[PDB]
């Protein structure tokens, strides 16, 4: 919705701010993993570490910053795929959400959403 | 092929060990911009800043690391849009770089490769 799109872009401006500048980093924050992730943390995501909840919401998210419906399907079948493999396993609930991002951004699921297509 | 993926899955190993261990980043190496610049940039891909010597030796690797001609294709588009879009303007040519690899992984280039899978 174009509510939550303009409350995203202000997210993703203030994340870019607050992050620690680190070695060999992309200029566009939309290429970014921990930007993503600071991103969607920030709109609730990740709140609640119950990988069934993560999933609900991950998929409500692709509906929203993705407008094409082909794309949208396809950011919810990458979503739950990466939700049920990234939250297994000893490592840390906010280290399994960052892991579900770089899925996520690897699939290609950021060059779908509106941010990338009106930067 | 087999013999340049061995190579270059040994040099993705080696770059994880030495890059700086830096705040929010995923444990998948293939997930990570900088892993992929260290790992291409060993294979000589940006050995020269020419924008046009960068294309040519980024729809190469494409060859090398992905074995659907389907996807081959994909890459070898999505390198040559990258490369024209990200080495405009007065950012240095190491960062080019750097930016050209950010602009392939957000494309999903990665998730194609045979390293990934
Ligand atoms: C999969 C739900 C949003 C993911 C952000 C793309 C990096
Ligand atoms: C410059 C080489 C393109 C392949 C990068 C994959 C992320």
């Amino acid at each position: 919705d174009n509510k939550e799109l303009k409350i995203i872009r202000k997210d993703v401006a203030e994340c870019l701010r607050t992050l620690p500048k680190c070695g060999n980093q992309p200029d566009d924050p939309l290429a970014r993993v921990d930007v993503w992730h600071c991103a969607m943390a920030k709109r609730g995501v990740y709140d609640n570490p119950d990988p069934a909840v993560i999933k609900e919401r991950s998929m409500k998210m692709c509906t929203k910053i993705i407008t094409d419906p082909a794309n949208v399907e396809n950011c919810k079948k990458v979503a739950s795929r990466c939700v049920d493999r990234e939250t297994q396993g000893p490592k840390s609930n906010r280290q399994k959400a960052v892991n579900i991002i770089g899925c996520a951004l690897r699939a290609g699921v950021a060059e779908t959403t509106v941010l990338a297509r009106k930067k």
